């Protein structure tokens, strides 16, 4: 029993995170196969975070000038090219501990796991979301530019996220394994801004329905409601609308504690209106919204890897 | 920048984790050379939960009764003994996998990490701290017993908990891995209750800290106050009394603040006695108390392994 924030096992991921250092910059880069990827803003000099045209630094760079230091062994570099807004360095060496992986690009409202890391040596590791407004709250220091997020399913490392930069208002954005940005960001000291950042609706509910199994049953209420009048309370909380396949998505923990979605959706709106009075659900004071349906299954029915 | 719940990186102990069997019972055990760790009551049949003596259940054991999967690979047990609540297999095979390692005895308050695992494969990750009644608030599913506790210092890992049972209030006791159960708790399915979970008054202020740091400082305040009185309101909030080797604890927090560690217990006090009226102190709504003095320094100093 209990239910907690679980990241993956990251042991597949450590033994892909090296040190990349172009100059007087270091940040952490991903080693699969004979690529090694990290971010292309580790070219940029002091004076260069503004307004870079990196196209034209790349002209200036060769092969010997990216260091790419695994462990504490070298790799040498035989080719570089610039997808998007990541690097690709084409190192002498596959890696022997490439594990099945696959590039994603995960949507809004999804989770992953962040393994953070400094001079491409691990830190830790902890569960993220990607809010709707494509940024994530995670811990960032400088440095951890390069580490990665990822989800692991049976043997298969699905990497989507690499942390790119932390935003005037203390969130971070970055980009997929392909070099694409989530959301309007730009890998520039410019000024941008996170939008409203919404709660996670269908996120919430699955919360609930795993505080219903571990005990947790104060919030059910005698009403029930609609989905047309659940989101019209949604949108005056800025809640993202929730929708018939989230509902569907719900549907396996709405028949393994014989709710139905909208008596759920009723409790909610409950909380919404009135607050939690000083109570809380499974050991928190407001409502998580960084749980999947995916991710409470996963953990209350104990599934590995 | 963020200050989230971190794990350390799990790889060096996924490569330890393997299967146990004996009899009817699976459980996870852990392999450092050759020697594998296990909960005793892997022995223990359906009938024999309530009330074992293991020591007899052990006679009508022998080495081949055990039964090891490493991976997918068969373990040959060669010896074996009892020792306190963990059973001790000599298998014929030391581990590749061994990292440094020590087994270390913590203190009620402190912090470490959990890989919670299910037929020796590991699951997943999250950060616990031994509450001090000698229990765990964790994520324990039938079959997870043998899941371990450790922290990662350097290249050494410290193993200081191994998961036994989950208790009828839904929390979670455990031993060291030498076999002796935190707290007054046995390997029995007896009447056991947990006594009051007072909180860790140290950790919630190294939290406070932390806020600070980040960018949240409305809890900050105006008045300051002693130690005897501080304690005072800690008694009727039932927090852990706060002694001066826990103010020297808090003495590098303090400097790179510039907030005297008296001043920072003045402000708690307030949010003791007046609540937080619905504000959030790093997006949580309550005081969080799972975070050490030095689990604040190492996220935000970014020390790595
Ligand atoms: C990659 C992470 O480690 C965070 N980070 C970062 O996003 N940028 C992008 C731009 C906003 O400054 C950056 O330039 N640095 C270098 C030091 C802070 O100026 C930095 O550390
Ligand atoms: C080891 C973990 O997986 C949890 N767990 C457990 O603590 N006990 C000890 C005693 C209270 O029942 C136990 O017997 N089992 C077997 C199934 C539940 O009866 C069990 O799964």
């Amino acid at each position: 029993s209990g239910f907690r924030k679980m990241a993956f096992p990251s042991g597949k991921v450590e033994g892909c995170m090296v040190q990349v250092t172009c100059g007087t910059t270091t940040l952490n880069g991903l080693w699969l196969d004979d690529v090694v990827y990290c971010p292309r803003h580790v070219i940029c000099t002091s004076e260069d975070m503004l307004n870079p045209n990196y196209e034209d630094l790349l002209i200036r760079k060769s092969n010997h000038n990216f260091l790419v230091q695994a462990g504490n062994v070298q790799l040498r570099v035989i080719g570089h090219s610039m997808q998007n807004c990541v690097l690709k360095l084409k190192v002498d060496t596959a890696n022997p501990k490439t594990p099945k992986y696959k590039f994603v690009r995960i949507q809004p409202g999804q989770t992953f796991s962040v393994l953070a890391c400094y001079n491409g040596s691990p830190s830790g590791v902890y569960q993220c979301a990607m809010r709707p407004n494509f940024t994530i709250k995670g811990s960032f220091l400088n440095g951890s530019c390069g580490s990665v997020g990822f989800n692991i399913d049976y043997d298969c490392v699905s990497f989507c996220y690499m942390h790119h930069m932390e935003l005037p208002t203390g969130v971070h954005a970055g980009t997929d394994l392909e070099g694409n940005f989530y959301g309007p960001f730009v890998d520039r000291q410019t000024a941008q801004a996170a939008g409203t950042d919404t709660t996670i609706t269908v996120n919430v509910l699955a919360w609930l329905y795993a505080a219903v199994i571990n005990g947790d049953r104060w919030f059910l209420n005698r009403f029930t409601t609609t989905l047309n009048d659940f989101n019209l309370v949604a949108m005056k909380y800025n809640y993202e609308p929730l929708t018939q396949d989230h509902v569907d998505i719900l549907g396996p923990l709405s028949a393994q504690t014989g709710i139905a979605v909208l008596d759920m959706c009723a409790s909610l709106k409950e909380l919404l209106q009135n607050g939690m009075n000083g109570r809380t659900i499974l050991g928190s004071a407001l409502l998580e919204d960084e749980f999947t349906p995916f991710d409470v299954v996963r953990q209350c029915s104990g599934v590995t890897f």
